[PDB]
């Protein structure tokens, strides 16, 4: 009996509240656990994205001080590694970013304006997310060019530190590789896969995700390069990914979607991508293995999945 999908745009507001409701803020271990000021205002972005239908304006927050003040210091230690250790693609847009869309040091972007931006650039779009959503639901948005995208900040006593993703991670990890073309068509590859697909290959997608989305390295003419947003959001292991220590291989999704992870050390090993271009070539391969009783394509007209057979 196949798992159900959306099958228009609008439809991605029926899973959307389907979050954990039970979250990484809750646990003793978190930078804010003791902070009630800070458990309250991480409910207030969760409310936000729970009352968020597909088509809205995203609705704007006035950060405060705190706030800013911790995206301020992840801002310029991060910022300082850009030119040398991130991909062409992310350099390429940065400034744009600064330029139209506020991306400064004492200025946290609000999701609407970086929404248009990115619409502006590939038709990728933002959607406010209250926590974690299983990877079926969230991988399955990247099918429609639809990135949900959390709106809170980490915890201000913590500014080099998240478990999770936060605001950081979403503008200076994610967005500026989903400005670029060939970016966000790959990553589209990967929603499309995984519609209707069974539980196993859920796993296998989400796995592959991680290894490109999060902690890819790509070749850049001679040289190497980070576009993962997992490396792009971590001052440290930015530069490691890039030092002796990490084994590298080229990315192959047979080995890839079984390969091994945790969340929280370094990676041991990345996979290193030939381009965006081929990475989407691989997963659209990998799809077709796949046992789906159909076939799905997306039509930007209408914003509809088209379902063959
Ligand atoms: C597949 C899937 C579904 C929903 N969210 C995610 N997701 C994304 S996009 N970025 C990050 S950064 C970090 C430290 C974590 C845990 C995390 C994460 O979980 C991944
Ligand atoms: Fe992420």
């Amino acid at each position: 009996t196949v798992p159900w999908f959306p099958r228009t745009i609008q439809e991605l507001d029926r899973f959307a509240n389907q979050i954990l409701s039970y979250g990484a803020e809750l646990d003793a271990d978190h930078p804010g656990f003791k902070d009630p000021v800070y458990r309250a205002r991480r409910k207030q972005f969760a409310d936000i994205a729970y009352n968020y239908r597909h088509g809205q304006p995203i609705p704007r927050v006035e950060y405060m001080e705190e706030e800013k003040k911790t995206w301020g210091t992840v801002f310029k230690t991060l910022k300082s590694l850009y030119k040398t250790h991130a991909c062409y693609e992310y350099n390429h847009i940065f400034p744009l970013l600064e330029k139209y869309c506020g991306f400064h040091e004492d200025n946290i972007p609000q999701l609407e304006d970086v929404s248009q931006f990115l619409q502006t650039c590939t038709g990728f779009r933002l959607r406010p997310v209250a926590g974690l959503l299983s990877s079926r639901d969230f991988l399955g948005g990247l099918a429609f060019r639809v990135f949900h995208c959390t709106q809170y900040i980490r915890h201000g006593s913590k500014p080099m530190y998240t478990p999770e993703p936060d605001i950081c991670h979403e503008l200076l990890g994610h967005v500026p590789l989903f400005s670029d073309r060939s970016f966000a068509q790959f990553s589209q590859e990967i929603g499309l896969a995984s519609l209707g697909a069974p539980d196993e290959y859920i796993e296998k997608l989400a796995t592959i995700y991680w290894f490109t989305v999060e902690f890819g390295l790509c070749k850049q003419g001679d040289s190497i390069k980070a576009y993962g947003a997992g490396l792009l959001s971590s001052f440290g292991e930015l530069q490691y990914c890039l030092s002796e220590k990490p084994k590298l291989l080229p990315l192959e999704l047979e080995k890839t979607a079984i390969q091994n992870y945790t969340v929280t050390e370094f990676q041991p090993l990345y996979y290193v991508a030939e381009s965006f271009n081929d990475a989407k070539e691989k997963v659209r391969n990998f799809a077709a293995t796949i046992p789906r009783p159909f076939s799905v394509r997306y039509d930007p007209y209408t914003q509809r999945i088209e379902v063959l057979d």
